């Protein structure tokens, strides 16, 4: 229950070629968050990167700019009948990232307890570009929802060709990135809008992708496009050690 991206529980670790995931081993992705309204209700993920901080994406925010409206459920496996353990806290504050704003940072009013069933997910050092076909994993409650906590393995693609006039032609911006099949593949929309796409590099788990609504899910004939992390890092940081 120490280092950024180290689960204390081995993930499943689902096959590429499973169709719609697999069920995750209870707390084996210990930053996974999932967002709530006051009345607890889950309708994004987001990823635990520092026991005050989560990063989401932006448009999880759009019906609300109050940040006491937002409840952060940590710990969980479950969507509904809620673990005893699970931590539900309060944001006090939300920063909107401002060039592309895909992403926010909200600030948690009291800091998580780490242990082995929450903890966070490490950060990319900047600009760093994830390799073509790199194996990482989405996960979430896709959002019927799926009930309990869904793992999927995608391939990242490369910008320069998923960004092909065959395929997404042009409509990738470098700030973000791709993952999936280009053509056939399975479906993987296990993710929450606002969850994590993490790649482990040698030892720990790197968050490199931010899932997004407008954006999409790995579908079939399309991949899914993520926020990409690294480019916004040095940002991240500014803002957690200033705030």
């Amino acid at each position: 229950s120490f280092d950024c991206g180290k689960p204390q529980v081995e993930p499943k670790k689902c096959p590429g070629a499973v169709v719609g995931g697999c069920v995750a081993y209870p707390h084996s992705w210990p930053w996974q968050v999932s967002l709530r309204t006051r009345f607890g209700m889950h309708f994004c993920g987001g990823t635990l990167i520092s026991p005050e901080w989560v990063l989401t994406a932006a448009h999880c925010l759009e019906k609300s700019p109050r940040p006491s409206s937002y409840k952060v459920i940590l710990g969980a496996h479950q969507e509904v009948n809620l673990e005893p353990h699970v931590q539900e806290i309060e944001v006090s504050r939300l920063f909107l990232e401002p060039t592309r704003k895909d992403i926010a940072l909200l600030k948690l009013s009291s800091p998580a307890v780490i242990t082995d069933k929450v903890i966070p997910a490490c950060l990319p050092s900047p600009n760093y570009v994830v390799a073509d076909r790199t194996e990482c994993f989405i996960t979430g409650w896709g959002e019927f929802g799926a009930g309990l906590l869904m793992e999927a393995q995608l391939p990242v693609i490369e910008n320069k060709v998923c960004n092909r006039y065959e395929f997404l032609n042009g409509r990738v911006q470098s700030t973000e990135l791709c993952a999936g099949h280009l053509a056939g593949g399975t479906d993987s929309c296990q993710g929450d809008s606002g969850g994590p796409l993490v790649c482990f590099e040698k030892d720990k788990y790197i968050l490199q992708g931010v899932t997004s609504w407008g954006l999409g899910c790995a579908r079939p004939n399309k991949p899914g496009v993520y926020v990409r992390v690294s480019r916004f890092v040095t940002w991240i940081e500014g803002v957690m050690r200033n705030n």
